[PDB]
């Protein structure tokens, strides 16, 4: 068991999961020279004969590490505020990837700063099938940027929208996003908006979760406070409302609340809560015992209706807080195709035709943004903008 | 492949400046010159100190540090710092430990003498030039552990003997080596005297102390502005470059060469005075006050050479090469020859109890005095960024 001081501190510079590994230090140094070169700056000797030592050193290291000029943007597959995601081939390997992009400019003038760590820490760590991988995590001075698997079947909002969904459709999708929440819950985080918009298709048409942006580390009890507030309310569960007013903690079940209103959603066609204000499903939410109902058209499956009602319901008495396994013994999950342990060797429902790998057809395509960089006011003594990116450069090696 | 093949290299090199050494020192300077209070007032600046708060902590308790060695004796004085018999705590293993103010030279200026300094006893791998093993900071000394000379230095030994010419011949004779190896690397030593002249347990010469060193142009001289070196072995040509126009080359050290034989044989310093004013006065005068006393009983080759090294550079021995000084006569002898010399038995070798053996080392006392050090910033000073790359692992 015995390692030396010399031992661990070389671990410390090797282990991907560390802060001091050795791409992390030099996101470091990096930081410290944009932030220190400005002309008001370099009076001080200190700074001014650093950054000569430094400068030729910067340039060349700046040249060999991964860069947003390694690669092609292919097509704007998604809009996200803080920036976008783009279908990008690599130069050199020609290999394709979904790239999100984050400006620096609007975290630090929006001082939301730090929100990115848990979906950096997901996606590259994870190693689940249910969950798409981080490849590389790099920046500049301008943007952080995120190379992912690129997941051409799209998202589930897509899917519903051009099909209609059939009990055997829906209860393989669910069970996929079941297995999906309990991996991420097995990794310590809840995830705090599970929707469809969530949920992306790979090339054999089997789904995984993206986007881990609400995504926030239990406590030892289980338990989180929302930091931010999310938009949309249609998949948040009563208690995530309630908690957002002050009043507390909520645990992993609000996941699977959200649950609940996606098998809703897929069988019925619309949100259980939808209404056409914010406030007015805001309302039926909060109102769910009342406002709760099934459809004119048909009795669904009894099945069906009985695992969307386990689901929405008060925490307490919520299907999955006695754990994972309650909710897998669903009669609505029985069925011939597949297990839990073979889900993903099944052949899925849809399978995406695709003519190309640079093939976006089952993605709203977007412009470009073309709308200009803004800069900060020029430093006048050290400020360190860049100081709460440092740490982010990661590679899967 | 390669673009991240070249990365792992620039990472690996001792002497590349992103090398992890470089990068640990970045973000371990970083921490210190940030964590004030009034810097705190910046968020940005507040939260990545909470951030790294613990990996900075463990950090610096896994890297080499000032309290894995146990101070056996303080064995010199530069008044920008000291030099400390130790030993490692762990290894048992004696070494000696130079500790230079972060504070003095930050507010004396001259903040860039140590990288050279560091750089020849690192990589210069001579018999003649003592050995650095590890360099390592804190926020208030760079540290240098080197081998510990037990041998004591050459002030010492003229203390306690008479040196007789014979002796006096092998000293000059390794000292010549020595420098030319100096001289080699690049480097004019500028500050050369006996008390950087140190013996090895078999009572072999070593030159120490480069913190006075600079590195030749491609004419193999230095243009510098500056007096530097001891009042007493200070060439004309440095103490003159004072206030401009100093232009010089390696043969500066040579003068100092004959400062040393001279007091080797006569017993006195050939430009001694009263007062720094005198002596200066005296060495700008050196054809007229060069002396011998009368009637010396020291042979003429002995006297020549001196008289060879004690004169106007363009004429001084040594200018030619180093090949004119091993020529010379006073070096004439039967015993040893200049390609094995440190192979044969020196004239003293020292007798020591220990491993740990002080006695020729004056006694330093250990303080004594109070503490104290440091200014505080109201914003980001970077008083840590020029010590940014100094640590160093030999491996
Ligand atoms: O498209 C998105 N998000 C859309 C909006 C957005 C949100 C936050 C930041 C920027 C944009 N994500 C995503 C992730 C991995 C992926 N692999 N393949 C497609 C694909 C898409
Ligand atoms: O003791 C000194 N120098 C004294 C003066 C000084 C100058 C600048 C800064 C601090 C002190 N040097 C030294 C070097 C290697 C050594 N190995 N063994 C002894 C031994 C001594």
């Amino acid at each position: 068991s015995f390692e030396t001081r010399f031992e661990k501190m070389d671990n410390l510079l090797r282990d991907p999961k560390s802060e001091v590994n050795s791409d992390c230090l030099l996101d470091g140094l990096d930081a410290l020279v944009y932030d220190l070169d400005f002309p008001a700056l370099r009076k001080n000797k200190n700074i001014d004969n650093f950054l000569s030592r430094y400068k030729d050193t910067i340039n060349k290291i700046r040249d060999l590490r991964m860069k947003a000029e390694d690669y092609e943007v292919v097509k704007v597959i998604g809009r996200g505020a803080f920036g976008e995601v783009q279908l990008v081939r690599h130069k050199s390997t020609r290999k394709v990837y979904a790239m999100k992009l984050l400006s620096k400019f609007e975290m630090i003038k929006r001082s939301d700063s730090a929100f990115f760590w848990e979906e950096r820490d997901i996606m590259a760590f994870a190693n689940s099938p249910w969950v798409v991988q981080l490849f590389y995590a790099f920046q500049d001075d301008r943007y952080l940027y995120m190379v992912m698997e690129y997941m051409p079947g799209g998202d589930l909002v897509n899917l519903m929208s051009n099909y209609d969904v059939p009990e055997k459709w829906a209860r393989f999708y669910t069970a996929e996003v079941v297995l999906a929440l309990d991996a991420i819950h097995s990794m310590g985080f809840i995830h705090r908006d599970v929707k469809p918009d969530n949920m992306l298709l790979d090339k054999s048409g089997h789904l995984k979760l993206a986007d881990f942006g609400t995504c926030m580390k239990m406590n030892k009890e289980g338990m989180v406070r929302c930091d931010t507030a999310v938009g949309t309310p249609d998949y948040i569960s009563p208690e995530v409302l309630k908690s957002q007013g002050g009043d507390g903690y909520y645990g992993r079940e609000c996941d699977w609340w959200s649950v609940g209103v996606f098998l809703y959603e897929m069988l019925v066609g619309d949100t259980p809560f939808y209404a056409d204000s914010l406030v007015g499903t805001y309302s039926k939410i909060m109102n769910h015992k009342n406002s709760l109902t099934f459809p004119d058209d048909n009795d669904i499956s009894k099945e069906a209706k009985n695992l969307i009602c386990a689901f929405l319901t008060d925490r307490e008495v919520r299907l999955g807080r006695n754990g994972v396994e309650e909710i897998k013994r669903h009669l609505f999950f029985k069925n011939d195709q597949w297990a839990w342990e073979t889900l993903r060797d099944t052949v899925a429902p849809v399978v995406p035709d695709l003519s190309s790998d640079i093939d976006t057809s089952n993605f709203d395509d977007l412009e470009e943004d073309k709308g200009e960089e803004e800069t900060f006011p020029i430093p006048k003594a050290f400020v360190g903008n860049q100081l709460p990116f440092v740490g982010f450069t990661y590679y899967s090696n």
